[PDB]
């Protein structure tokens, strides 16, 4: 076949019912994730090829960066609750991996302030129980698929993208193959 289990994807031995259609995991500490966001724009290019009616979910994980890793998962929860993902993703990646100016929750907070979210609004979100369950959702989804590495994408809780089995000579070709694979699995 052209798309083979074990080649461009793997199949979960333990399918996850009720899972989001397209589920992506990342960490602001994750060097390939930085690439995926900054250079390849994977999430965006997957969306451009996905069908109508399919929604895209992205969650942060704890298992990188210790204490600050967990802070970041709560901050992504805040970003999701306030709908400001597209305004903080890049400064968070760069603050953690490029400039190294993010070392504490307060530094994470500065990114949101500079992005124009109000202090009060941020702190209320940060401490809200709606954010606590969003943290819970992120952790649970990661638990349900036995996640020990990122970046990771899952389609309908039973297929996992396998980017190592795609050619990386050409960034652009890699992305389209990646995206086309998701679309394929989507229709499966």
């Amino acid at each position: 076949a052209q798309y083979e289990d074990g080649k461009q994807y793997t199949t979960l031995e333990k399918p996850v019912a009720g899972a989001p259609q397209v589920l992506e995991f990342f960490s602001f500490f994750c060097p390939h994730c930085y690439q995926f966001e900054e250079v390849l724009h994977i999430s965006d290019n997957v969306k451009k090829k996905l069908p109508e009616g399919v929604k895209m979910t992205k969650y942060h994980v704890n298992f990188m960066g210790g204490d600050l890793g967990k802070d970041l998962t709560q901050a992504w929860a805040v970003a999701m609750a306030l709908g400001v993902e597209d305004k903080v993703t890049v400064p968070l990646f760069e603050g953690v991996q490029k400039t190294q100016t993010i070392r504490s929750a307060s530094d994470i907070r500065d990114v949101f302030i500079n992005a124009g979210i109000k202090g009060e609004e941020y702190d209320a979100a940060w401490n809200s129980f709606v954010v606590k369950s969003l943290v819970a959702q992120q952790e649970k989804a990661a638990a349900d698929v036995q996640l020990r590495g990122v970046p990771a994408m899952f389609v309908n809780g039973k297929y996992q993208l396998n980017p190592q089995g795609m050619d990386t000579s050409n960034m652009d070709v890699f992305v389209q193959q990646y995206a086309d694979t998701v679309k394929y699995l989507s229709e499966k």
